[PDB]
């Protein structure tokens, strides 16, 4: 490639020395047969779920599912077996072995066994990629509190006074990079918060109930 | 003073001109029992419920409140008549009239009167000042709702594919300005948020149990 | 209200005084028969080509569709005649006159007269707010043109190179604010650009073709 | 030099060791012949092109193209042979190697064989800088495409209006750093860049059309 | 000029119809006898404490004194009289009156006795002048204090842990605008603050006590 | 783990093949027993005064207050001994060692062993971690001195003007980040600092005489 | 208009009820045969050395002058009389009279009496405004100098060290907005700028002496 | 230390094993007579101009030139001797070998030798580095130049209008990192800029004229 490829996704290109078809046929049957939207933890359960499968087909099937989204990360208009010999070349070039026509062959022939059948794979990995594909976006929160006092100009009276002051920290990314942001609240605004939030719950429950041709995805 | 006085506040001034004793000292006796803490609003309604004060005197009291805070942002190291003294002379230098003996004593009798009497509401205008002392604070927010679809290199093809992106928008503060904020969700997050500040709640409810020596304000 | 109302809209406060029933009734007709998501000048066409009007409504029915958004602005779970209740004492505080129980009736029966028929323009200036709500929009953009020279280093010498630099400025909006933004290019991307653009409106011209339970606004 | 050379560049240091007279002096008859304002990659093309020429000078000169630039990215009035006396020495005192007559004379005899053919080498490389030389410029961009939907106050209506929300996302440049921005459309402004650029196109049409005695590059 | 003159200046443009020479001259003997970098209270203190001049004159004077750093901004290398001219002339393009060959010479006259007299006020200006001819200037400051508290996962324990947080907050000018600037402190860095400023005060001791022949300004 | 573990922390994970029982516990004893709020190195300290201890301990102890950290950075919610044998398993993942039930077994005992006395170092890293949690903070600051001249446009005089201009400059940090600030100053905002300051000062004296049953914490 | 127009420009509005054929016609010819590129006060200049014209001309003379301005950012492709008629109508819209046949008739002559001859004046206005049209520029800058002293360790030493450093401020514009800017410099430098800048002055003067065909601007 | 050394300081450590105390002495002895003030390459020619020294001396001493900055660094009010006790322990706690009395000794006994000496490069290493320790500081610019051309609404004129727009690229630092700055001009500028520029360089003059008990460093 123009890329480099280390051990993570050049295990496969190492480990490729040995699965045969039937393997990998029915690998792809099932992953057709796969609730189409699963991450890499996800296709591991499947994995592991098997029962027809060697043991060995796993020290790639996983970084399959990494190397998928490299594989359809890949530009839809241009030709799959096209792409397959030039981004072996490049690899040939700079990877850690020259490559003949036998290893070439194996590599290829694997690899259009595969694009033949990452209709759900790509949907998923297309899927995965969009839902990042804006502006920023989240990671995760906290909240905090505070007993802050009031002191009068006679320090010696008793100090009575109490308040509530809620704190808010949110992670969220922009050009692949967090951040902070921090902000202030009161009791009210925290139950208008939630209000609104859990009408929104309905509102998607709603949504959910009108579409029945679309099956949505919950995806993390 | 060094400021100029509009008719929202010099109104006292030209207003000053009848009200009497009595109900001065009542309506500072009424304001020590008034439950501190309370806005301009509050202090409406607690002027209209009045029984033994006339009509003519609400002509200020509203504007004493807004007044209050001019008179209770005063530094509290300088002594109150001194202050009291200069500011006079500067809003007379700059004011709508020259003050003679008659409306200066007036004005620094019941100016006096006041003070001695603002324990409750130093209090109160200190608890509004602080709430926003920091480097930014909260209006309000809402949240939208999306339904993008997704686009086959195939156009010829059924689209059923579906999707929740909830927004959100943020009304916040810096410097006396405002802005906005904007970020991107999903569903999980959305749970993950309204059950964190329940759960936030249940901690404000403990420590309102907790202490029985301090009233804890609720103010806006 | 809490805003103050300058003559852009209290022109139709004061003009109220004479409109009658059957016109404004047919006017909610035809408006409801309005092809939703008409502008105002749309709406200065419609009422030109009126024949059943007279020519008097017009004074307002212009600020009618301004003062439509500030009516639709409103919110929602906010009961309507309450809010006109109490935008009309507002106004009425800080208005132009003190509205006795003539002129309050008929501006609160025309006010619900309307609100009763603004479906369509509730959803036409729902529409027209959301296109903005977001971080930032367009207004408009050039190009311009440049044929720098190159000099040697013999000064003497016939300069003979030229050069082609396309430059770009877009206008675009931030909190209310206009601004500036510029580039620089060369012929091969505009073509790409241009070929770029071109496919999406094929991919519009596709959307188009697949729903026809929806027909899609062209709002400006 | 007072710059840390790597193997990018001391690859040819290493290298120049065999190469001879006749094909250099070739080389630089057929670079003075190349038409200027060529890539590093047409300088690969030029050199595999090649028939008079041995395959080892090819370890250097697609570098040469490279310190081409650092060659012509000197001083002009700096005198050429005690500019690389100055680099030369440097480089010995921070390079691989200490340099005797014979390895120094080599490199000042091939270096100076190379500078007294640069101008058209020294023209290209000017070129290249100079369109780069601004506050910032341009790679890519893309569009998306949006089917926003809007909800009602009655969610158990059918929805049923449709929108087109274009967006765009540049690719820029500021202080030699990448970054991206982001804005929004809608259809006839779509056409009216389309067409501006259109009729932008015609203009350098016209252009070319006019100077002959100029030949007007097409660098990337 | 070209700067248009409110009354703030004009003022004394229109009272300099009666003013005489004795006075102006004792005036401008006082001002070379007054101590060099006084504000315009402290002219006005030095005016007030006048008893052989009217107290007609005074309307200027303290105007004089801001008429002196707009006469004293005048570039040096410029002829006094020739900008007066030039001034004189564009103001009567755009003040308040055309002059007349009277009012014209009263007002050069003036001038000249004035500018023939501002050593010490032309050295008071430029130093008022140059302290704030930085990049970024103080105006005041504040502290805050908190008394945090330390929640545990077991709300139901008795929290005895306390803190003390100082806050500082600054007053700061860039481009003639305020804002604001906050940090985060704690007891130690407070007492070394203190320590480092009690022993830099020494040191302006130090050099107040080594040159004599140079009286150091104290100015605000 | 999902961090990886260099020696500073994996230094504890291979010397912990020797402690024994009786010392750990009474460590832990001692811990709960020394003063909430020490420094790592006042448990140098603490360690260095034992005489019950064998010296091998020293080892980690250092290392499992620095541990003690990433132990009680731990989420609270999640279960101990799980989050124990999550981390543990990810770290045989990535550690230096695979993990029988033998070392397995040692680890996780002492782990429990040690979380079962966090109380009063959770406590301490708890309270460490959040004087730190704001927008920006603390490190350190000096103070300079200049005593610039005033030229005049006579050079030929002698100079007498002086002046005293104290700098400012600060360490402070955003996103685990330093950078700098300065400003600048006169003598009366200088001894008006260091006159609020021990007012400050006081006013801590005051609430440290206020509360009994809270002991504050000192930590740097 | 879509703009408004004040008497800065409605006061040719005005005016144009008196001015005849003659004085138009010659002063078009003038201007085609004034030197291409001048300011308003060069056209005050050229009015004011007019013998065959009347005084009374002059009133919009120089109004004309900014009113071509206005009258030539007009947009090429739009027709000149069309877009006369459009800005007429608007302005009698919104201007201080409602036009008849006659004013129109007089207004609409006279534009295109002066369009028919701003060719020179179309040149001057475009280049105006393009040695503007980038992201920033220039007016005016200043130096200073500083004579910083130097503090040993031991304060009872003389000091006798001496330093000399520039400082530099820049004034340009962003967005239609002023600005500084400030930098450091030391002796050598400052000789630097000085000698490019000469160099770069004979450079120009080369330019100059190559082209015959081209008179270069010198516009303000 | 607790900073690291590497062999760019390490060296130093390493060779400090042969070198005498004459040729020390000598050395500190020509350093006090050697001009204060001068650059690493300055003191590079002071010791190429020895004759009583070794050549073995210099492999450290241009690094005790650089060692020097580091040697004074150091805070004045800490004891030199206890310094260079706590900076070698922690050294040798990270250095490339632990030291014992021998090593250590000949260290120390060295390092009073030196500080005993910096006086005079204590002053430099003062100097230098103050002169950047402002907000941003300065290394170099160039200019451009353009000829920009005017193009018609017809397009088949001969353009025959012509430009010189000048262009300016500074460098200058802040935070330890370098930027870019650009901006525009023309001809008069250039003349004022550099008019002014000159008449400063004579005010350095003046300056240099009047104070003989200072000499003024120039230091790069």
């Amino acid at each position: 490639m123009k890329y480099k490829i280390p051990k993570n996704f050049l295990s496969g290109f190492q480990i490729l020395s040995q699965l045969d078809k039937k393997e990998i046929e029915e690998l792809a049957k099932l992953l057709g047969e796969l609730p189409v939207g699963s991450n890499v933890q996800e296709f591991q359960s499947a994995i592991q779920t098997n029962k027809e499968l060697s043991e060995n087909a796993l020290k790639s099937a996983d970084t399959i599912f990494s190397l998928g989204g490299l594989l359809l990360e890949i530009k839809a208009d241009d030709s799959l077996n096209q792409v397959a010999e030039d981004l072996t070349n490049a690899y040939a070039k700079e990877g850690e072995e020259e490559i003949g026509t036998e290893q070439r062959e194996q590599l290829i022939h694997n690899l259009l066994i595969v694009l033949q059948k990452a209709e759900n794979l790509k949907k998923t990995f297309k899927a995965y990629r969009l839902l990042f594909e804006n502006t920023r976006s989240f990671r995760k929160s906290r909240v905090m509190t505070d007993m802050r006092m009031i002191f009068d100009d006679d320090f010696q009276k008793k100090n009575q006074t109490g308040l509530i002051i809620h704190q808010l920290k949110l992670e969220y990314i922009e050009d692949n990079t967090s951040k902070e942001f921090f902000i202030s609240l009161d009791n009210d605004d925290v139950l208008k918060l939630s209000e609104e939030l859990k009408r929104s719950l309905e509102k998607e429950e709603c949504i959910k109930r009108d579409f029945d041709q679309v099956q949505f995805i919950n995806i993390k």
